[PDB]
């Protein structure tokens, strides 16, 4: 028939499934086409130890993910211990809401899948619910899963008139499949999403989502934090204090300390090859001062 | 050529020695269809599971299940048969898939769970004949309840932007409704179960008069469901349901049940780190971060 | 063909693949219990309806050679959604002396090729070959908003000409603004169905409760003044929900539907009315 | 359906990637779509000395995105000295952007692959997602490379309500697969982007877009310069005060002067044609600034 | 040769076919001067500076002004004397009702005039197709502008194709601040003032019937105050009274037929 | 055409702009032949109201003026049977070619033909091949071909007593009372369109007939006032 570009999924999601090491499934074309986006465990570089600056939102996201999935004799005999079918990654854009994904890609335990939405949306009719279907239908075969759904504030958008036909289905399907008729079972499938515009996600998927983690803008015990541990493995100077850095800066997030520590590396490598130098804390001041001066053109 | 209905023919046939149906002789597209049906056996939740609200339940009991049974009291009068749609309507989250599960299984006659993601097929002229053997089923089994879960997407309002197959189906739909062959003693009911009835349709919404709004829970039923989630868990004696429903005042009823989720695993966690009941003193913690959780939006 | 041969009367079955194919979709005037006594509240409408169409069709020695009377290729019953259309439709299909013919274009779109203008000829074929026919389209808005209905309409533009056969395309219509811009010309006659009045709402709603054991001081004037925007299937279905509520004090262990269970039907309708605003 | 389109990149694509150098890459139809809108190194004739006016600008350039592309073993070991995902060269319309953007196609190395944002929306329901996928796939396919999105401040535009649901898909997708979970390795796969209006920018777009240049309107340093060297290979006297005119202009940008310095040469060949090869002697400039003053005046 | 590109080609002027020279543009004269050395001159004779990198012909000319008095006129002569293809296509041909089928056809267009020798492209009505850029507009039409200018001058431009863009309108104070720099030279088609109301009074009764002696002096200050397009309507009325005048009984017109003419028209306003 | 501008009453005004206009090529040489500006508009169109005699007036148009006319039958490769239409409509010289629907009517390459061809026609001569085919709604019909119809006029109700003639202009055709006037009709009909009175008379004819039917006789005032309000409500 048409549309027989699932020629490469079956062929490309199942070499990538031998990395993960699932004996016995039997899929579909639709199931193994979701599939192709499954994230290699291993394939990760970055653990929790690598996520500074908050310690609270570490705890509560591993006591409530990570927890409930291991140690099963101790939250089976309650009616209400299982994890939640959604955790929504919400706050200011930069720091902490891929980091914390990536972490729980590797270091939570059971099989991450990456939802990609344009692989959902298809070009002939009747073939994105299908899909959409296919999504829920892998994640109850392979249990325990979690789908990460990134910017999920635009797949996932608030419902009007103004909206494909298909889009509307697949929508609908996703909170008809999250706590719909036949679910709510003892599957362990939970849905999480990252998105920096919470505002306009949806009222009935903003439900469905009950624990909201908020990633805040890093405070200054915060910035101290990031500065600390971005400034770890590369040559610094001796004596640089990370708390003057972190209050001069005063409106940086978790992503533009990173682009201030670059731009000094990068200023010292230049002063280098113009004739391997440490900085000495007077770079600092320099990229923080040229970074402010380029924030400030969006005013 | 599509000749996957084969699996859709290996999934309807021991679904239904699950039901007991001894003779029903189908086609191809009434079995792809009825490979949808749901075990009234699987699920486990009943009347007495929803709580917060009573009126409702007992006036969905009285017109849709009570037409269903007692069929020599109903057979002399024309106007005593049940209706043909039944639209739970209301804010998200409390009652409606509640309900319908309720409905699928302590209501009686067979459930049938429509899924509108299998009517629409990528081959040309399959859709409307999925559309067909859908109400070719629901009368060839009498009775039988038909739902469409968020109906407000599949049968939406008619417009201009939609593609043939779509409309055809939807125009469809309410041809074989209350058509010109329909509307006999069938006792075939349609219902479905949405938080925006606003935007669903005008052919449609008439089509479903009865609506039962399931509305958001007040103090009693917040007091109500409160007292039910709370009940086989442990928890200490005196912790009054009414005053953590008098404090919350803005949940509906599923974020009280992520109240006491969230209670349960900090008495959890707060026990793996060395069983211990709730001491109303982690459910206004809960209140707490949840009030503090929902100003996302806002 | 000769499955559905019980009620054309005719022996004239000459029939091909499609033409029996089509054959099997005509409407069984057998198991249709609705006449124009079953319709009220719009009694204009209907004699509008009778006077233009049906004795053009029984009456055949008076016009027969030449005379004006003709009945108009295309009848649009066009109006709100619910109260008369598929009624109407249906009482005709009873009682209107010719072979009334479902569409139902779900039939039409075959899947092998696509070709679906074989049987859109078809269907035409069989409605000339046992005249006088009515070709109905329930919900033609959706069904007319693409070589099959460029065919069709030049097939019903074309074969519409000999005035030897009474075929008629007959349609009702909920939303007749975006019918089209060429169907919308070709119908000539257009019915508009309102929704019942004050004084149509009274006439359905004594209609609707006859046989019914309903008390003697019920005066359906006052329920009729009293819903103020009910349409024809709202008053069904709250005739339904009142039989119900006076049949609950017995089942629960008869009684005759006084007024204060229609009030109670009457408010619960209007308060679940508001749903869609 | 759609295939046609794509049957003729294919074929337009395949040829325009043998002459680059690219050896073995397989694609698929959206890649090979996509990779149709590749640039020629060759074909752009403007290098960091055709660019005068600003020089700062040209060495941080250099040093922030042509450095690190080459000498890798300086950059290897750290783990922050990688290129960065995005340049945002913003200013006043006129000098520097489209500029700095063609000298980079050519005299930066890595293939330089222009997006061309009117090919991703596409007819077809999920088919301008599956684009927007298909950029970054081939983009990290063949590393190194520079995804330049020309006027950024309309596509990657500030997310809202009224927006189309196949753009703020693309939108999101665009930022999903900038630093998302898989892209965040080293790929030396740079975006950069020229506006002229990164006020309303987006707020997610702009942190990706770390690396910002401003292009500001050329001063009176600036203007000398750039006056300079436009006046160098056409005939001109021998004494020209390239300050007098810089001084008297205080307002014309980069793409002015050189209307202006159009200007005297069409009033020089002019009143040469006029007769049956005349140098500027310093006084058509003159009379050209007024006459652009005067238009500009004349324009509101 | 795509799509696209054919379905414009529809809108493609014949370059044989146009008979519009200096000559049918009467009145203005210094306009036609400063735009023949700069429009006409570097299309043409391209052989004799063409090592030069800024001896092109400039890619924004404009023509704005009170609607009217010979706006696309002159647009039409200069294509007639320039090269070839004049290529005007509407100022609301794009816009299609559907969903990226209006960049595509600007891309269309800018690829099918760069395919041939320079084609002189006239976009008619610019003020409102290429308006001022905000935010608070519909997000549909601004991108498109602004591919339009990352078409105009970007990557793969600034060649040896001499592709010119020509633009119309009537208030060029709202039009835009990066699309006004990409068109320099902006020429200011003026209303007639007393005087090429005047000259094209006397031209377009230069090839007409008997038209016995009246001095266009004489109705030059009590004519119509502004619009020459209706000083063009105005003589078709002088005509229609002259050959609507004998089928009540060719006759050669006077003052009097020009003189209602012209307070026909002031009642119109 | 069988069609006669007489027997089309209404805007008497607009019928002498056009028979002056249109029929200027009618007019013999020295009249719209000598002078350039005297020469009648090329490409003709006609948009208004649905209905209303749209066509009609074309082909009194056509008849009154006595030049030749052609369906040009838009329904019925493409670019090569235009081009050949239009040879054949500008051969015998004066032709005017009438499309149907021409609001809604390769195509682009046909329209891009017929359009030189018709510039070329009027470069040579001066009314030679006419083009009247202009349907109703012409706002956003097309963008084909924009200066060759640049002529046309907004054909609409022209008032009360053109509506008044044209009821007794089609009314005085069979039989009718004697009290019973079409002026007594026009006065109640309330601003009714041009085939509006058309479908009045017939439903009044319809129902006189159905008054024997029923049981031939000449139509009345009440049956007339009957029609207009059965009309009115549907309308
Ligand atoms: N706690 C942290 N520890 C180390 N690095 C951090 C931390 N927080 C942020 N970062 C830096 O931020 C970058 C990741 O940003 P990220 O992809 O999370 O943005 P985002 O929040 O996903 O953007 P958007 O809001 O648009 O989705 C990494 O390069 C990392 O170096
Ligand atoms: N009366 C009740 N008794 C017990 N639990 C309840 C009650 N009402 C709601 N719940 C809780 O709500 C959850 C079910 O929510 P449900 O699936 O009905 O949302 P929904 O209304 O279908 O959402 P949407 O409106 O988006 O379709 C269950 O987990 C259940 O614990
Ligand atoms: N005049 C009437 N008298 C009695 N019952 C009526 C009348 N009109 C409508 N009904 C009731 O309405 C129902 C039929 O609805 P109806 O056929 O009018 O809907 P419809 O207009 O065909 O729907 P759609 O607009 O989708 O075609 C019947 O069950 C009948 O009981
Ligand atoms: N430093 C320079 N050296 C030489 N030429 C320059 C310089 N700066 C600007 N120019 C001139 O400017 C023109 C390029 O303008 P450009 O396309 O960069 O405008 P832009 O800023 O991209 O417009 P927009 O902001 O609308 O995108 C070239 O023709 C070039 O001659
Ligand atoms: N000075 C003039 N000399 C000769 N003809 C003129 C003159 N001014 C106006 N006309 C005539 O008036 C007509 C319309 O004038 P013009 O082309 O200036 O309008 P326009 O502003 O281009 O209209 P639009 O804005 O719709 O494009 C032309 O056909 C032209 O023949
Ligand atoms: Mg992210
Ligand atoms: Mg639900
Ligand atoms: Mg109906
Ligand atoms: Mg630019």
């Amino acid at each position: 028939p048409t549309r027989k570009q699932k020629v490469e999924a079956q062929k490309q999601a199942e070499k990538l499934m031998k990395q993960i090491g699932v004996k016995n499934v039997k899929l579909s074309e639709y199931e193994m086409s979701i599939a192709a986006h499954l994230v290699d465990p291993l394939n990760m570089h970055v653990t929790w130890s690598d996520i500074a600056g908050l310690d609270d939102v570490i705890t509560d996201l591993k006591d409530t993910v990570i927890l409930p999935i291991k140690k099963k004799h101790l939250f089976e005999n309650s009616r209400l211990l299982q994890p939640p079918k959604g955790v929504l990654l919400y706050g200011p854009p930069g720091c902490g809401k891929t980091l914390i994904a990536k972490a729980t890609a590797k270091e939570a335990g059971c099989r991450f899948i990456n939802l990609q939405p344009s692989t959902l949306t298809d070009k002939w009719y009747g073939e994105s619910q299908k899909l959409a279907a296919a999504v829920f239908s892998l994640a109850i075969k392979l249990q325990p899963s979690i789908i990460f759904i990134d910017q999920i504030d635009s797949f996932l958008r608030n419902r009007s008139s103004s909206d494909h036909e298909a889009t509307a289905m697949m929508k609908a399907q996703f909170m008809s499949l999250w706590d719909g008729l036949d679910t709510d079972h003892s599957c362990q499938v939970i849905v999480m999403g990252a998105t920096n515009r919470p505002q306009d996600l949806d009222s009935a998927i903003m439900r469905r989502m009950p624990t909201r983690f908020h990633i805040n803008q890093p405070a200054l015990k915060q910035r101290e934090a990031i500065l600390k541990l971005i400034l770890k493995n590369e040559n610094v100077d001796r004596h640089v204090d990370l708390l003057e850095v972190a209050q001069e800066t005063d409106g940086f997030s978790g992503s533009d300390l990173k682009e201030m520590c670059r731009d000094a590396a990068l200023l010292c490598v230049r002063e280098y090859v113009n004739s391997i130098r440490p900085v000495q804390q007077q770079d600092l001041h320099r990229a923080i001062e040229k970074m402010k001066k380029s924030k400030d053109a969006a005013f």
